[PDB]
């Protein structure tokens, strides 16, 4: 076995506590090099001649190139040292520890998780563990008050095709007026893109962090939304853009006028004076050469304190969480402290980040609760929509992203299909609803938090920005109530099947030919196996089902009962059909 | 090449800044597996059509199983994305990125270091980079004040062989009287084991954090010691026992008297009252069943604040840093805040921890400045002392550990040859002074901060505790002035050769048969080579030396001037003789 491909670390995503006396440990190895992984451990202060504890690490999954083994160590003393006993195909015994590899245990040394502090056990809000988030782009969701529509607002019709500068008048009132609809669907939370006062159309260049932009509504209106949403069981998540402020931001304005003599000169990253010029920026800004968005020096305590105050303000209005924008550019110190604050005001406030790359440094538990799961979108798009990859490959990408962070994070990653910055998934599937349904079926049964982009639930289509931001279709006649009802059912099943919300994920079957993928969600004794026939052909499949997990299963989508014989389940899936088999326990 | 054995991450010890605009990158792969590692990178927002910047990753070293490539990235934007270009022994090329591996650059994906904030750049005290520390065992260094000796103190003589309950009267006053000696030796700091009010002999069970143990002196004397030491260019480091307190601790005693009625019961970990019993305890303690050492709940704001105040008090007295004890058992949050307090009070205050296992998590730059290099000792014991490992193996251990943490930490690790909890190194050398001397030569020229155990410089000997805690030999005729002068010369050389304090390390030669090891420390244009012939026989060797690094060398220890001919250097070493070649640049 290739010893240089085996990996572990007493930290990060490979060693972390799930409670004060339970330590989870993961081990990576060349796919196929290890067939049996066991952990021998003991208290760190245990006598040398003491009997070691045993814990078998079951194989948690495999990806494109590696195998991952996982074990749960019981540590009543909250202190543990451990060494891996890896067994290969030809029965070779190799010990693995901090010192390195060796046929003799003692020479391998041992890994150590010094101590488990409860304040360091990754914890996220309970409602978010079984939530269903709904993204709302205010300007295009619903116009509840025409009195606030800016000049040039265009007609609200299904045949309307937005342009970069188009205006439809969507506002908060609109949302309040539609909560009944959103309640019917079963969404548990609403996620709003920036909606704070700004002079631009997109509102990412914050003019006043303490006020709702006039075109969307006012503070009194926002409070009404918060409450009305709250009694329907819907939480509110606001989008915070702390990485940079807008060029209308009061503090920035003082710099544009007082320059060097500005009480806030150190609140930003300014090269030299005069403070500005057209087409040329002499101060750091968002991305590259964007004068409207001067970068904020979050490292500056005064800046820190203001942003925190901004945070305090809106949490006082009763919001439930924040989706951080371009957070990976704000110092960790800030986020570590932001968390501390946000949680102190409301232990149940959610903190979701947006980072387009391995976000581990932010998902250890002392910073964000989760991040947008773009890896999930890439995988479902290339698998369900374009077909660039087959089911077995789909399985790989899926497994790899999953082993990225600790389980507490994986469970609350937002699984999006699209957003206001990309084309609508139905478009991605080329108008093929049969494909859309299977992907939605997956989205609703996989590990993570399902996020629905406004309108997709009733069949809205569209190209990328700005064709993805078309006016919400409210004409019951123009809506795909068929698809809508589909979401309802799925959201329903996900709320009653504890396994779909808080269970683990283990691949069940993968076939590059049949392009059929199946996985099993498990929590306690309940098992729910999802089978995806991503192929336009009626197919039969024989699945392995060890009798231990049950002898009878129910397909929650058809009520059809399927029985297993001698460890096998014969399933017949119509073109692009998905099955949700509950073990009834 | 075997891709499953190649490793990298956009964080930790494999990706970190060294400046606000410079990012170091490390990559490892199977030994011999890769021949060229290039880093192609650009700003995170750079246009897809722009050319990528190139960066050559030199092989920073290699251990028993891996090769380590390291490169430096120039990021003027403080934002960078990059991909690796790896070539095998057969010229086959492949890109390595976050996405995975591919012959195509784009399909490899790209690693990303989102942003480099100045507050996150690992920064350690400048004086610590070129320091030489002397570990003082208060009770056994010098007795300047007979009136404060503990009852039953024994005669201070060379033939004395300490026992567990022995006493000799060493105290702070003694250290003061001997400050001239330390100054002559050349030490720039003193490390004191615990010296705070405690009922026991060892003083690890803190009774009073704010007072010096009467047998050692009092605050006035401590102030005097700090001042007399400072004027001599010597700093003061105290040992902080924050993981647990003594059972005589004002807080613990209160709970002991009032049980659940005490306002300090939540400062400890108690399962049920009343609180007390011998060999058995109803409260968590350091290690296993140690009544006199109840664990402090450092997670508690009150407990946190007290120790932080305790710190303030001593720093107000003028100390230069702390040695944390069992630091790996207190929460990280505590340690991060400790650092902020400490540096705000004195940016040049050192924070050294003691972890007996991979300490990376505490060495990212937001916690400790470095830790004791227990690894160094291990390699030195087995290499120079017992000879259990040969020069090539020694090479591996040394190299592997070097790559364990970020260069800023690696550079300041405390490299000890022994301690008060171990036998003296000379004894480990079975009394062989040649074996001992050669080790000191390596210690005084290798990467990290040399830590001299009191008396080792004059040839003290002894088995592990308590025989290593014999009273310091002060009678000049009874001291080994040869050894002493040896340390002095090596210590003086280390201060003049910038390479020896601020230079990197590269293996120069490793011969398992001749048991000769050589390395070179480099900074700017200066190169200093160290050749150690760890054999009791006269040996001759041919070292490589391309004319680029010079053709002339000087043995700083002997003054002998050697010359390289045709890129080769002829060296003749005497038994256990070491050579320090300075290229005079
Ligand atoms: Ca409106
Ligand atoms: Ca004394």
């Amino acid at each position: 076995m290739l010893l240089e491909a085996i990996f572990h670390e007493a930290k990060g995503s490979y060693a972390y506590p799930i409670s004060e006396t339970q330590l989870r440990v993961r081990l990576r190895a060349k796919k196929g090099d290890v067939v049996r992984c066991e952990v021998l451990y003991a208290d760190r202060y245990a006598s040398p001649e003491e009997e070691l504890a045993h814990a078998l690490a079951g194989k948690a999954g495999s990806d494109e190139r590696f195998d991952y083994f996982e074990a749960l160590l019981e540590c009543s003393t909250k202190r543990v040292k451990y060494v891996f006993l890896l067994t290969g195909p030809q029965g070779e015994a190799v010990y693995f520890g901090e010192t390195g590899f060796s046929a003799e245990r003692s020479k391998a040394g041992v890994f150590q998780y010094a101590y488990i502090h409860r304040s360091e056990v990754f914890t996220t809000p309970e409602w978010a563990k079984e939530a269903v988030i709904y993204q709302i782009f205010p300007e295009r969701f619903a116009n509840g008050d025409p009195s606030n529509d800016p000049p040039g607002t265009e007609q609200w019709a299904k045949d309307a095709r937005p342009r970069h500068d188009s205006f439809y008048g969507g506002d908060l009132k609109g949302v309040i007026d539609r909560l009944p609809y959103l309640e019917e669907l079963g969404v548990t939370a609403l996620y709003f893109t920036p909606i704070f006062a700004s002079p631009s159309h997109h509102k990412y260049d914050t003019a006043d962090y303490l006020a709702i932009d006039p075109q969307f509504g006012d503070l009194p209106t926002f409070r009404r939304l918060v409450d009305e949403a709250h009694r329907r069981g819907i939480k509110i998540i606001l989008d915070a853009v702390f990485n940079h402020a807008g060029d209308q931001f009061f503090a920035f304005r003082d710099v544009l006028q007082k320059g060097e003599q500005s009480r806030y000169k150190d609140w930003f990253f300014i090269e030299d004076f005069p403070v500005s010029k057209t087409s040329r920026t002499n101060y750091e800004t968002a991305a590259v050469q964007v004068p409207a968005m001067p970068k904020l020096r979050t490292e500056n305590p005064e800046v820190k304190e203001y942003l925190f105050d901004v945070a305090r303000f809106w949490m006082e209005q009763g919001i439930d969480g924040w989706r951080l924008d371009v957070a990976n550019e704000v110092d960790h110190a800030f986020w570590r402290e932001f968390r501390r604050l946000v949680k102190s005001l409301n232990p149940d406030a959610l903190i979701v980040g947006e980072i387009w790359h391995d976000a581990s440094g932010w998902l250890m538990g002392d910073q964000f609760d989760s991040v947008m799961n773009y890896l999930f979108r890439e995988s479902v798009i290339r698998f369900f929509a374009t077909g660039e990859i087959h089911a077995e490959r789909f399985d790989a990408e899926l497994t790899r992203a999953r082993m990225l962070y600790p389980e507490q994070a994986a469970q609350g990653l937002w699984n999006l299909l699209d957003s206001h910055d990309t084309e609508r998934f139905l478009t991605s599937c080329g108008g093929n609803e049969a494909k859309f349904r299977l992907a939605v079926l997956f989205q609703m049964t996989y590990l993570g938090t399902p996020l629905i982009y406004y309108g997709d639930e009733i069949g809205m289509a569209g190209a990328t920005d700005p064709d993805c931001r078309r006016p919400m279709i409210w004409e019951e006649k123009e809506q795909n109530r068929g698809l809508f009802e589909f979401y309802k059912e799925l959201i329903r099943l996900r709320h009653r099947l504890a396994s779909l919300t808080r269970g683990n994920v283990r691949s069940w079957h993968a076939d590059k030919q049949a392009n059929l993928y199946a996985f099993v969600r498990t929590v306690q004794d309940q098992h729910v196996g999802v089978v995806l026939n991503n192929r336009g052909e009626k197919q039969t499949v024989l699945l392995q089902v060890p009798e231990s997990g049950g002898k009878t299963w129910l397909d929650c989508l058809t009520g059809e009962e399927v029985h297993g014989k001698q460890g096998q389940l014969k399933l017949t899936l119509r073109p692009y059909q998905g099955m949700i088999l509950w073990n009834g326990r």
